[PDB]
């Protein structure tokens, strides 16, 4: 049965206008900047962009890809199904 999301794991994640995106939850590294109050750090592959998104608009990646993991035409897109399938997990600082 489900935990709470955690740091590392994969998802797709939602933001208004665009579509369901792969991406991961970050940590917060020490001396940063701490996102407001039940909300996670989101990491989006392929823009490499940071938002602050709560659980409603996180899809996990195992149990999604097949809806969502199909090719598109959006900037950084196809460089983040890449990302997620072959290192998820790296710097990409």
């Amino acid at each position: 049965m489900p935990h709470a999301f955690k740091p590392g794991d994969l998802v797709f994640a939602k933001m208004k206008g665009y579509p369901h995106w792969p991406a991961r939850i970050d940590d917060i590294a020490d001396g940063a900047v701490k996102p407001p109050p039940n909300k996670y750090p989101i990491f989006f592959f392929g823009t490499h962009e940071t938002a602050f998104l709560g659980p409603k608009d996180l899809f996990p990646y195992d149990k999604s890809k097949d809806k969502y993991g199909k090719p598109n035409k959006r900037k950084g897109f196809n460089e983040g199904l890449w990302e997620i399938q072959n290192n998820p997990h790296a710097s990409y600082s």
